[PDB]
């Protein structure tokens, strides 16, 4: 409700939750946001001067992911904290719950982008703590309405999988979930266990492919598969074949 609609670049976004904007944009129906630095302004008119100075032209940290047109920049609240502040702002307004908006500096954020000739464009991020004793290997995802059920959602916790892949450890998303957050991993993970089973024990499981022992063994008895169920598997990549975004784990510059 407050704000109701946020102007992001091209897009129009209408909002699902409250955000605790600093007061006096916590009372404006309609937001303006830098697309690039996610800096939150009352009117156009101030949106089109602030363009006018403002040089950025993607997020502020290193891209450690690239293929085509895809990209990932690792940021870190320690480094850049308003930037990441303002992303926390952004995406309470999609999420029922957020921790406070403020506190960035434990989480390094992994910020997805599509890009073209006019820049780099944020289509969401997956937040990531950086110590972390229960090995969640991410505190929280968002996909921005506009690019919401593309398979940009997947191709991020994939991307959250090889980050712990690639760092020797299984991982899992924080609980509490969404039920959102649900369905997209319940749906990622029965993907992925019929597509390896396709292609070939739980603890093997588990270290191919990064999601942890609880997970895999939850998702198995989901599919009632806790042994192989063919008919599941044949038509499962009978329904792939029928992604086009993608990780690459070559394109990983970390
Ligand atoms: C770890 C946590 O913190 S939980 C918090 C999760 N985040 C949120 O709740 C924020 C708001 N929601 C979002 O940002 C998004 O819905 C996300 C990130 C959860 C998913 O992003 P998307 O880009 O939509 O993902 P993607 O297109 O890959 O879809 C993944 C699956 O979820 C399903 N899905 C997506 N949106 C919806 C919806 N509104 N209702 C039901 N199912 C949906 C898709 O159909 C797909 O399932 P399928 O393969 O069986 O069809
Ligand atoms: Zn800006």
């Amino acid at each position: 409700r407050c704000p109701s609609v946020i102007e992001f670049g091209k897009y129009e976004i209408h909002t699902w939750y409250s955000s605790p904007y600093p007061q006096e944009y916590s009372r404006l129906p309609k937001l303006y946001l830098c697309e690039f630095c996610l800096k939150y302004m009352k009117s156009r008119t101030i949106l089109q001067q602030h363009m006018k100075k403002c040089g950025w032209f993607h997020p502020p940290a290193n891209e450690i992911y690239r293929k085509n047109n895809i990209s990932v920049f690792e940021v870190d609240g320690n480094v850049s904290t308003i930037y990441c502040q303002n992303l926390c702002l952004l995406a309470k307004l999609f999420l029922d719950h957020k921790t406070l908006y403020y506190d960035v500096e434990p989480f390094l954020f992994y910020v997805l982008t599509q890009n073209d000739v006019k820049g780099c464009h944020l289509v969401g991020y997956f937040s990531k703590e950086k110590h972390c004793q229960q090995k969640y290997n991410v505190s929280c995802i968002m996909i921005l309405p506009q690019y919401q059920r593309k398979g940009y959602g997947r191709f991020l916790i994939d991307f959250s999988y090889l980050l712990s892949k690639r760092e020797g450890q299984a991982g899992s998303p924080e609980k509490p979930l969404s039920d959102l957050g649900r369905l997209s991993y319940m749906a990622y993970w029965k993907s992925v266990i019929l597509e390896c089973l396709y292609h070939q024990s739980i603890k093997k499981l588990s270290k191919l492919t990064g999601i942890c022992p609880q997970d895999i063994t939850s998702t198995l008895h989901h599919l009632r598969m806790l042994i192989r169920r063919e008919k599941l598997i044949q038509d499962h990549m009978a329904k792939l074949q029928l992604r086009p975004v993608d990780v690459d784990p070559e394109c990983l510059r970390w």
